[PDB]
């Protein structure tokens, strides 16, 4: 399967905190937001 | 400046899905990206 790069406006107060917790847990930020949306997608799916 | 457009690569299982959802609550894929990763850091700093 391929990747398909989207572009997401985040205000600088919530990227920060993003790159913040990456250092902190050895991750990378950008790995970061795909867990994240990829929880919400699972999490919101199955209430459907 | 408090915006900045990120790239993330999403592949196209979680980017579909995304948009699916999106579609059927009328806020757009955009929007649950930047609640999607505002989630995570709340609580994810919470347990830190």
């Amino acid at each position: 399967s391929t990747i398909k790069p989207v572009s997401v406006k985040l205000d600088a107060d919530i990227k920060a905190r993003v790159e913040h917790l990456a250092e902190t847990r050895k991750r990378s930020s950008h790995w970061m937001m795909r867990e994240a949306i990829r929880e919400y997608v699972e999490r919101e799916e199955k209430r459907e």
